[PDB]
């Protein structure tokens, strides 16, 4: 019949392979055999019409042009480095090897930061098909693997329909939220990732309605993941991971006055006469409202403005409108932030420390007092949330106290007696980590001796028993954090100091910076 | 045929996209050669009832005009001036612009305030459809992406149920208690700007179009809101009434 | 086999890219100790790519790795601390641990909670598990009795109240392996 030509003449463009083409007239000699009504002729007719949709040799037509690159992958996102370069490296490797390759990526990072809209980008800069491949909460396996053609409703899956709508095989295939995938109790689709992302295992995957090995060996594969501790580990080693870390305040108002107003305005249908937004606005913005890593929440203040101006416009209440930080919180409403620093002045007895938040960092006070009236032995009370970890720091903390004020003042009788309660006035929100160990012991020998530490100094960094300090991490968010407040000299460990010289020229521009290896370096920078 | 035919009349005064039209056909092709006492050729029929059913290109018209939305407004509900202005913004928004557009709310507050009628008052001011459901106490995904076509309860969940129903592409869908939902994965792909425009639905096996459709959700406490969930919706505190207020709310 | 792959699938032949024994090893020892071999497939995959977009780009001919500059080409490194005491003063000892990216050392810190050296008491700190808390137990228990037998006139693991660290202090660990190392600081 007809049919069977229909089948033949549209492999003419494809160079199938052996076992493919060897199965395909298999099924076409079946077809001939069965009558034109039956159940079976219908089931190896789907078949056949699947393993001829599959685009067999053909590719995309990539384009190896770096600079057309570099500029279409500029024109939507800023800041990006890591990711552009990874795609910059990709087009350069792709060009001296005279075919097309394929690679597997995993972006993570920070919600809000651009990792599933870079995808769309690059696969533009690459002139590859595009497919969004959302795997959150997903909990069938079914949608990787297939169903066996028995089954009445039998598929390929996802993957095989990726092939046959983009017609090509090698696309750019997003596997998103890759790390929030189901816990499915018939099946756990992640272990049939395994096979999908094996660097080695591409060249055969095997579906199971096709039953045919596909070469996926040229597909880029981007996967985004918010947390990499949740992807499992055999399907992690495969992926390569590479980071998105977030925006500055600086890199915000760059993408807000130039990526984010502009299609904010578009959106909402202004132009530049009528709804007039300056840097220092958009500077105090995201000062004062827009601290997350991300830029989402930032997109959605900008709107809100824009918004606002457009209702203010359209109703005849005004011809124009100009925004200024006077005016700012008639839009936006009061300030959020309002606050960087708890003490000015600080006491004898608090010391000001640092910590890793999701909002872009923040600074933490350590806060001991005498909680009865005597300057048997003394006691230590740990309020404010501590985590296990952060009450065993404190525990090292204070008997390390102990042992450098037995030797440093012999007759200081204070940490031995006295029963002291330490507190970090954060207290409605949990914290954890051994971070702030050398803040504590600052503080306990700041109270003990009733001598203030240096007014504008911050601190951070583990504390063994014996005193030594260890890396911490996070140094970029409490850097940015010490900044804001009015800290002009800070105290880091000695094995942070590759990577606190690896942040940008500005973020450390006026900081005194004090590398430490003991806590004997540390008590004379502060006292 | 007749059932060909048919569907096809469902689709005359659609807009369709190209690659929507394109799975159509095929399926169309596909049911030409089946029997009609095959189950495939019941799953296929069933399958097309829903692409026939979707209102690909049809739209509510919206009553774009500040003067009667905002008499509405103010005759349904009495002090709910926050609500108010950001519908109001909405409107001389979509009117600036010149064509319909979504956004995604979430109104929070105690019970009784008037999250709901104020969403059906919203509804009304805006002529869109409305529809709602509820995801407190959800714990089942397959009921927002649906289940494939090979299983034999497979069903295209809730969003695909609302848009056969309101038969428009701009309806206004409340989602009721986002804080006590257990699932806020499917809602993650559902409601985000980036992939609103190509939501694909596990049972369609085709992206649809919700970047026009009205996302208002309902809430007590924002803190229990799923933390990836929170960031792409905006918080409108819909607060308790003083005594004077609730008076006056009784009287009227 | 793996160098020669890589260099087959970037097209870059031995000439234009320099990777020697000492650049390879270093690597290894700083950003490859898992016990896998993926990863050190892929740093090796990021080097020669990075040697390529500088071939391609114009900015060099040739393109030579040197432990100097191979941060350059794969960041800063993982392990760059082996051990944490040079050398010890008399209260640590150091141990031995299993971990999954090879073999890791650790250390056993004790020191004085009060001032003078009616029972003693031991602290126990460093996020030790239930087996080897009670490892913790014994070892005390035992340095006593050995302390004990050895000098009879040392009363100090009796009366002193004594702080045991293992100063991974964010790192969860278990397991009876240190007992011995745990009476030796004693
Ligand atoms: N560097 C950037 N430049 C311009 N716009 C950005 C940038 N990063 C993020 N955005 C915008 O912010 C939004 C972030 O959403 P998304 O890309 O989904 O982030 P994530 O992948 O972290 O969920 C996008 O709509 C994007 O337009
Ligand atoms: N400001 C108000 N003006 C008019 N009616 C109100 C107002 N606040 C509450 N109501 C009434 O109270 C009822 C609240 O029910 P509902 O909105 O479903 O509860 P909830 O606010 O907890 O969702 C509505 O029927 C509404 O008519
Ligand atoms: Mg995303
Ligand atoms: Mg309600």
């Amino acid at each position: 019949d007809a049919i069977e030509e229909k089948f033949r003449e549209r492999l003419k463009e494809l160079v199938v392979p052996k076992h493919v083409m060897d199965v395909v007239d298999e099924e076409l000699s079946k077809l001939g055999l069965l009558d034109n009504h039956s159940s079976e002729f219908n089931v190896t007719r789907n078949y056949l019409d699947w393993l001829t949709s599959i685009p067999w040799g053909k590719y995309s037509n990539e384009n190896l042009d770096l600079a057309r690159a570099q500029a279409v992958l500029e024109e939507d996102h800023y800041g990006m480095e890591d990711v552009k370069k990874r795609i910059l490296e990709f087009i350069a490797v792709s060009q001296l090897r005279g075919s097309t390759q394929g690679k597997i990526l995993c972006f993570y990072g920070p919600p809000g930061v651009g990792k599933t809209s870079i995808a769309r980008s690059i696969a533009r800069a690459l002139n590859r098909e595009y497919f969004r491949f959302s795997v959150g909460g997903m909990t069938d396996v079914a949608e990787i693997k297939g169903h066996r053609r028995t089954y009445v409703g039998a598929m390929p899956g996802k993957i095989i329909q990726c092939l046959k709508k983009t017609k090509t095989e090698n696309p750019l295939i997003l596997i998103d939220e890759v790390d929030k995938i189901g816990r499915g109790y018939q099946g756990d689709p992640s272990s049939a990732l395994l096979e999908l992302l094996d660097p080695e295992q591409n060249a055969n995957f095997l579906d199971h309605y096709l039953d045919v090995p596909v070469d996926l060996s040229k597909v880029l594969f981007i996967c985004t993941a918010n947390v990499t501790d949740t992807i499992p580990e055999p399907l992690r080693d495969r992926m390569e991971m590479i980071n998105v870390s977030g925006y500055v305040a600086q890199e915000k108002l760059a993408i807000a006055e130039r990526y984010l107003v502009p299609q904010a305005r578009a959106l909402c249908g202004l132009d530049e006469s009528k709804a007039k937004l300056s840097s220092d606005v958009l500077t105090l913005l995201i000062k004062q409202y827009c601290r997350e890593s991300g830029v989402r929440n930032l997109q959605k203040q900008v709107e809100k403005v824009l918004r606002k101006s457009a209702y203010k416009i359209v109703s005849g209440e005004a011809e124009s409108v100009e925004v200024t930080p006077e005016n700012l919180q008639d839009f936006v409403g009061k300030p959020v932030f309002t606050v960087e620093r708890m003490y000015d002045v600080t006491p004898p007895g608090v010391v000001m420390g640092l910590a890793w938040t999701a909002m872009g960092g923040s600074t933490l006070f350590v806060e001991t007092s005498l909680r009865r009236p005597q300057d048997k032995d003394g006691s230590l009370e740990v309020t404010g949330q501590l985590g296990e970890v952060m009450k065993e720091s404190a525990r090292i903390a204070y008997t390390f106290a102990r042992a450098f004020l037995m030797q440093h003042a012999p007759a200081n009788d204070y940490l031995v007696t006295s029963h002291i309660h330490l507190h970090v006035p954060e207290g409605a929100t949990p914290k954890d980590g051994p971070s702030a160990g050398c803040t504590i012991v600052t503080a306990l020998l700041s109270l003990a001796m009733g001598r203030p530490v240096r007014q504008n100094l911050a601190m951070t960094g583990e504390v063994s028993l014996t005193g030594k300090i260890l890396p911490v991490g996070g140094i970029k968010e409490k850097t940015i954090a010490a900044k804001r407040a009015g800290v002009t000299c800070i105290v880091l460990p000695a094995e942070n100091k590759k990577d606190f010289y690896d942040l940008a020229a500005f973020i450390t521009e006026g900081l005194e910076v004090h590398f430490v290896e003991h806590y004997r370096e540390i008590f004379d920078i502060a006292f």
